[PDB]
């Protein structure tokens, strides 16, 4: 009885055949910089794990990001550095320059490569269709990246990606909520931003995997593409799960949960309904037709999948005939 278990279709071995030190993320040493090396010049904000600065590193006068954590737990704050230090070098991925001691926090601050990044709100209204497909592809490449060294990220979304229009630069920050992934490893559902949530989060499916920085992908990828931000708009967990079946349908959903042996919440019996699953040329109109085709629609489907071993991995998603116009 209980959930039938799950394994990602791809990349399943890649911790196992590694030495313990890449993933024992709790046995890592983290070799101290100096703060002084580096001088605070703005705040760019704080959110709920983090304060954000603008620096120089005075030994090379260059630009650089200061992220000082707030107080987690060590474990927490040990597995971001260690992510961050395996993926380093990687295509899009962000680089940890440094890792010092803040003297007012009294917490670690990671130090990072800058980038002259357009906020969301503005590259929102201005990317064209052409310019999508090059930046998704661009966020692939990271992605298959990640899952290739045993990582998902699960934390997909745009303000977790930076963009240097100018230079057409893009680069997968905000390694914090990143895991190595470990077949048959059940993990906390609490995980991603409420829009950008897989279903299997939402019914409480913790054998999750890659798969899961797909969907969130797919969620990017709707909200870009018809102009309708998010595009599944739920006021709460329970009601985002009805806003993804008036799409995808109620039917699928319970395939889904049938295949894996999953009970809904029984608050969902009041709220959730029978619903058809929706054909995507429904989202399109005048004010998105520049931004959608054929492809597009065609890669959208193949992403937003209730079933997360349905999905299309990253390296699949890269062969897509959406991405056969961008410049490789
Ligand atoms: N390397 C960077 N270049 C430019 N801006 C950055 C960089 N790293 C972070 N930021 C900015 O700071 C914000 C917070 O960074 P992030 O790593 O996502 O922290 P948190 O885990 O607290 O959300 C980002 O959303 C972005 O606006
Ligand atoms: N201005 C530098 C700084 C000082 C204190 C904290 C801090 C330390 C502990 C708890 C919460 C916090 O905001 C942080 Cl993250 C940054
Ligand atoms: N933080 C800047 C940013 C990052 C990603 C996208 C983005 C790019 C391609 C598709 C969907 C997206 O949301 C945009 Cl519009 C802006
Ligand atoms: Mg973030
Ligand atoms: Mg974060």
């Amino acid at each position: 009885s209980g959930p039938v278990p799950s394994r990602a279709r791809v990349y399943t071995d890649v911790n196992t055949h590694r030495p313990s030190e890449y993933w024992d993320y709790e046995s890592h040493v983290v070799e101290w910089g100096n703060q002084d090396d580096y001088q605070l010049v703005r705040k760019l904000g704080r959110g709920k794990y983090s304060e954000v600065f603008e620096a120089i590193n005075i030994t090379n006068n260059e630009k650089v990001v200061v992220k000082i954590l707030k107080p987690v737990a060590a474990a927490k704050i040990k597995r971001e550095i260690k992510i961050l230090e395996n993926l380093r070098g990687g295509p899009n991925i962000i680089t940890l320059a440094d890792i010092v001691k803040d003297p007012v926090s009294r917490t670690p601050a990671l130090v990072f490569e800058h980038v002259n990044n357009t906020d969301f709100k503005q590259l929102y209204q201005t990317l064209t269709d052409y310019d999508i497909r090059f930046y998704m592809y661009e966020i692939l490449k990271a992605l298959d990246y990640c899952h290739s060294m045993g990582i998902m990220h699960r934390d997909v979304k745009p303000h977790n990606v930076m963009i240097d229009h100018e230079h057409r630069k893009l680069r997968l920050i905000d390694w914090g909520l990143a895991e190595f992934y470990h077949p048959g490893q059940e993990y906390n559902v609490r995980v991603a931003s409420r829009y950008f949530k897989g279903p299997e989060l939402l019914v409480d499916y913790q054998m999750y995997d890659y798969s899961l920085d797909m969907w969130s992908l797919g969620c990017m990828l709707a909200s870009m593409i018809f102009r309708k931000e998010p595009f599944f708009h739920g006021h709460d967990n329970y009601d985002q799960l009805v806003r993804i079946a008036k799409v995808l349908g109620t039917e699928d959903l319970y395939d889904y949960i049938d295949k894996y042996n999953i009970e809904l919440d029984p608050r969902f019996n009041d709220i959730l309904g029978r619903h058809s699953r929706k054909r995507w040329e429904r989202f399109v109109h005048s004010e998105n037709q520049h931004l959608v085709s054929p492809e597009a629609l065609d890669f959208l489907d193949k992403l937003l999948r209730y079933d997360h071993q349905s999905r299309l991995t990253a390296r699949e998603a890269m062969e897509h005939p959406y991405f056969y116009t961008v410049v490789k």
